[PDB]
């Protein structure tokens, strides 16, 4: 009866998503500084965000053993698992053991496997929930996913990361302790919006459902696994501006992709696989630009910055409208449809993530550069 209001408590409600994994990775410099690993870090937290996707293997299992129980149960647990995770984060992230002899952090990798078995669950337990609503609170739902990203960066930009060594003006438990509140908050906003609601077979081996979900494997493949692997390398050439324009224009092009889709939104399936094309075509220059990361093409010129910047935000806004017009062409179906577009999501993200392991911390294809030189 009040649209408004309910289009605002679902942008909370899936607000509160991926805001943990998304702010750990971008807080991953300032804490860099002090732990014993050094930079392989980022190596590390990719493997466990990998990993953490047994949460579907016990969502099932649970879906299973408890056939008819209540669906408001599993999105409780994930919502106390990633407050908990959050602020035992804020408190013990510099504890250092020796583990097969060598000084490693084991709170803060614990707690970032915990927080990724917690996002990875979030898909398949959030999304198939709006089935009880209209379809146009699918895109609401997606705006507030993106949200959850560009939110974190805006936090670090006040913060202070990436001055180049400064000291930040504020340390890394003010920043986990924001993200506790955020997560306090879309928790709230749920309960609000399960108060505001009343109340209470041909298709899965179809073509027209496997081109859906094909493509929102392939875009999430692409999304997920490589482009996180191949920022750094392909924007560090470019200095400071480059990389922080397109680290934030990267993360804010998603929901503004999801209020163009709230204007417009595309229904054939052609249309889809002509953005996925030109969506792969920039994916594509990046990593190209990437492999040569000592010296690119067209560095040292303010040519290359924008043709850097403008493919990061055109590769990310053409991905997120695809996800979101796919999703809401397979909502038809009910939660059993809704469902399979969020196992689709995490099998192409995992197998991204997989593919891109070898070339990143077993061969080293990518070379890193050396701050303040021109090789
Ligand atoms: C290392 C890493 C892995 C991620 N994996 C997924 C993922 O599997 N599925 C997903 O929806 N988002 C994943 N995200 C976040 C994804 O970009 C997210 O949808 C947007 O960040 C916010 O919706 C991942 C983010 C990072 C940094
Ligand atoms: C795997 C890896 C990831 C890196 N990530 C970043 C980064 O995110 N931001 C950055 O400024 N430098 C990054 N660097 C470069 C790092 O800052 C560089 O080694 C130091 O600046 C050298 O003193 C990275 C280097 C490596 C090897």
């Amino acid at each position: 009866a009040r649209p408004v209001l309910t289009h605002l408590l679902v942008a909370l409600f899936g607000m509160g998503s991926w805001a943990a994994v998304n702010g750990i990775w971008v807080e991953l410099p300032v804490v860099v500084k002090e732990l014993p690993e050094g930079w392989s870090l980022p190596s590390y937290v990719s493997v466990l965000v990998a990993l953490g996707n047994l949460g579907l293997l016990v969502v099932t299992l649970w879906r299973r053993l408890a056939p008819g129980k209540d669906e408001q149960v599993p999105i409780r647990v994930v919502q106390v698992l990633g407050m908990v995770g959050t602020a035992l984060l804020a408190s013990l992230w510099h504890h250092v053991a020796p583990v097969a002899g060598q000084l490693h952090s084991v709170a803060f990798l614990a707690l970032a496997f915990v927080l990724a078995l917690a996002c990875c669950a979030s898909n398949v337990t959030f999304l198939p929930f709006l089935s009880h609503l209209p379809p146009r609170f699918l895109r609401s739902f997606f705006l507030g996913q993106g949200l959850s990203a560009l939110l974190p960066c805006v936090l670090a930009l006040v913060q202070g990361v990436g001055r180049l060594d400064f000291l930040e003006r504020f340390p890394a438990s003010t920043f986990f302790w924001a993200l506790t509140a955020l997560l306090v908050a879309s928790a709230a906003a749920f309960q609000g919006l399960l108060l505001l609601l009343p109340p209470p077979a041909y298709q899965l081996l179809s073509a027209r459902s496997a081109c859906l979900l094909g493509l929102l494997a392939a875009t999430n493949a692409l999304t997920n696994g490589v482009l996180p692997a191949v920022q750094s390398f392909s924007c560090l050439p470019y200095g400071r501006l480059a990389y922080h324009l397109a680290v934030v224009l990267g993360s804010a092009a998603n929901p503004l992709a999801c209020f163009l889709a709230m204007g417009v939104l595309c229904r054939s399936l052609a249309g889809l696989g002509g953005l996925s094309l030109l969506g792969v075509f920039c994916g594509g220059y990046l990593m190209a630009l990437a492999v040569l990361s000592p010296c690119p093409p067209l560095v040292g010129t303010s040519a290359g910055v924008v043709l850097v910047v403008l493919s990061w935000v055109l590769c990310l806004g053409v991905f997120s409208y695809v996800k979101v017009a796919a999703s809401s062409l397979l909502h038809g179906g009910g939660r059993p449809a809704l469902l399979a577009a969020g196992v689709a999501i995490q099998v192409g993200s995992l197998l991204g993530a997989v593919a891109m392991f070898p070339p990143t911390s077993i061969y080293h294809v990518f070379h890193s550069r050396k701050d303040c030189a021109d090789p």
